[PDB]
């Protein structure tokens, strides 16, 4: 069941890498960072594609890595390290749990709140970015607690990133 | 048995994060770094709290991470990377063993000796720091070889860090 | 069978660390980096020494770590991050497989091609380096697909690194 959605997903991700790379062929820093997310996402996305116990983690792993990257990206334009700890915390939990979350959410707020504090066309970018990220991530804890698991999540990352990447080109 | 001590421990660690964070609300760099240790320590400390095989590693994992941080912190005020290798070496061993140490100790001396070479109120700080660290870590290999396992270790980290953090505020 | 070769290997690696360290007692950066490879190689090399499933990974793990280091070293004199992803990809695969490669090779070309683009006595160094690396790594995918597994690989790392390190002193 979960698979229908997943195959879709991996496909899209790869594209991202192709596109960005292609496109890419201060400014110097961005291409790399933004390119790193889709590619990483793609490999782990396909990794995942390729009952309950095993599938879960991959997401976490990919998520882990793309997260700081995403956050770094955002901040780029201790703070930094703090965020990853949280994320690391989070994966521990979920995996711990079906195979804790309380603190994860605490940590999430931190990142979110810092973002808020932090930023306050580049301006445009961060403005949109902050809200984009906020709402985007909400599905995680929301869904977590909540065909669907996979579905939703799929949307989210692609939405999150591919959309996100586009902003940079913009 | 081990638990009595452990619950105690996690509690204290969390405090650290609260306090520092709170307090925090060149100087810029320190808060982050110092704040990162207690928080990380707390999460993994609680992770551990939450027969022989499983418990062991967590310590290692947390230890791993707080170590370079601690060392980085100290140096902050290749060198760097070398140290983590050692630490990584160390975890490999202990986990390998009950679930090698010889080289670990070799590596430990390196860090210790470098510290010595390195530093030779900031001055005060490093002076105390070096000896603090030296003696502190000695229990590890000492204890390792040696209720008690957990007990001692508990003391050590808190002693090591919470005390350590305090120095920075100072 | 594999062991004969392996014991040989670990021995040589350790030497490297001793030598470099010893020797070492812009220039500042190199010693560290170059010293880090042999030592790391040695620990994991011995780790490996100390039927099919278990042995494999260690190599990967060590490989993982020495790789970016090696690459970083080369570049030192996003780019950076990209490369590790690939490597990470690669380990996933091989381990996935006997315990994917297609993309690994794709990634390898990237590193290789970037090198090419990148560099185009320091000059000498990179010139030789690029070809050295290219041919060296070819055995990996070659052998992978291909007493021998262990044999060949052994040669390669030592050849790769110990030789490589020497270049720096040079
Ligand atoms: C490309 C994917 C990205 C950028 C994913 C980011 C994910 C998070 C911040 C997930 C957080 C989670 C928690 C709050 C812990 C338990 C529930 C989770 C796992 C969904
Ligand atoms: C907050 C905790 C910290 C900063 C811990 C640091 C720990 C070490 C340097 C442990 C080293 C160990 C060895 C020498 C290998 C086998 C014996 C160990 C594991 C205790
Ligand atoms: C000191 C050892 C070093 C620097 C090793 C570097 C290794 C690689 C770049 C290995 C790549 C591999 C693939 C192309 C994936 C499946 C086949 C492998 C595993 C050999």
């Amino acid at each position: 069941p979960e698979w229908i959605w997943l195959a879709l997903g991996t496909a899209l991700m790869g594209l991202g890498t192709l596109y960005f790379l292609v496109k890419g062929m201060d400014a110097k820093k961005f291409y790399a960072i933004t390119t790193l997310v889709p590619a990483i996402a793609f490999t782990m996305y396909l990794s995942m594609l390729l009952e309950q116990n095993p599938i879960y983690w991959a997401r976490y792993a990919d998520w882990l890595f793309t997260t700081p990257l995403l956050l770094l990206d955002l901040a780029l334009l201790g703070t930094i390290l703090a965020l990853v700890g949280a994320d690391g915390i989070m994966i521990g939990t979920g995996l711990v749990g079906a195979l804790w979350w309380a603190i994860s959410t605490a940590a999430m707020l931190y990142i979110l709140y810092v973002l808020f504090f932090g930023f306050t066309e580049v301006a445009s970018t961060f403005k949109v970015l902050r809200n984009v990220t906020v709402v985007l991530w909400s599905a995680y804890p929301v869904v977590w607690l909540i065909n669907i698991e996979t579905l939703l999540f799929m949307v989210l990352d692609v939405s999150a990133k591919v959309g996100f990447g586009l902003i940079l080109l913009r």
